[PDB]
């Protein structure tokens, strides 16, 4: 494993709503909750910005994170991101917030504490370009 | 290379319906085909499920893949994915299935056989939190 | 770091419009701007396809490189891309074109060297596929 802090912006975090944990060890990704108060509504068509309640800091510059949709809300209701997949740098120490959209033509709620999206570490790796006049072997 | 195991569901599978196989040396992704029975209608703005006939086994937990729409259909066609971006977790064993979304304004027709997303293999890390009052270096 | 050879296909890119870098060390993307020679509207729903005026070649076939939208023009403006996300092969040697959509109700104006995507460079694994009857450990 690898060691990415935490930090817990929001008191229900770890009490009421737990924090993002591999549900099985083959598990790729972490569920994400959000961290409201009470049920938010989203309409079809609508982006609502949607807090976790928690910050990461990756540091690892050969490491970043991505946010993509869970299967069965993209597939099932149309709620998937209104940036289609997140990227997190390894150097972003910011609450993780999440852009809800709805594509679908239902309204949807999300309740407290409900997971909408997943996140997923992945190796990154940082190119320097060499500008060339023709490609070469 | 790494071996992954692939169990057929479908008899087609390898003899009308080609397994996935990379295209060229440098491919990064495999076409994903469809395994049904006639041409599946997709409105715009539908959803429908699109068996594979396949599934997979990766086992490896450092490993997982992506679902990715086909360039020329999502650009060309809005022929896409309904969550946008699958994940095949390393211990997920079920049928691979394709949530073909439909963006455009434009009816398609899905013919059986047809590639509509493409998988790619990528390395995923499982990370460990440390939950912290104030992030360090 | 990771050589990438970078062909310049149009004299504004490192003149007029910067090559991609990398905003900060802990940057996981660059982000790609548009070579164009006056702005583009991008009516709601309309997928455009803009060119970047450089074109790479990875040649590595353990590395492949991602396009994403833009987190900003995503969530706030909609401005994503109509693929969702690109996918670059080891082998592509072609120059790199956005498919950008504009899936909100707002029209979008895309200026000459507007950043509108961000490219991120991913190892990939390249798997063999053990056709099996029933799956194993």
């Amino acid at each position: 494993h690898q060691v990415i802090q935490l930090k817990i912006l929001d008191s229900r975090i770890g009490d009421t709503i737990p924090l993002p944990a591999y549900a099985t060890d083959g598990s790729a990704g972490l569920d994400l909750r959000v961290c409201i108060s009470e049920p938010m509504q989203v309409a079809p068509q609508q982006t609502v910005l949607l807090p976790t309640g928690i910050a990461i800091y990756i540091a690892d510059p050969k490491l970043a994170a991505v946010i993509l949709p869970r299967s069965g809300l993209g597939h099932k209701n149309g709620i998937v991101l209104g940036n289609l997949v997140g990227l997190i740098d390894s150097d972003y120490q910011g609450e993780l917030k999440i852009s809800c959209w709805n594509r679908s033509q239902e309204h949807f709620t999300v309740n407290p504490g409900d997971r909408i999206a997943q996140l997923v570490f992945i190796p990154v790796v940082q190119a320097s370009f060499e500008v060339v006049n023709e490609f070469t072997e």
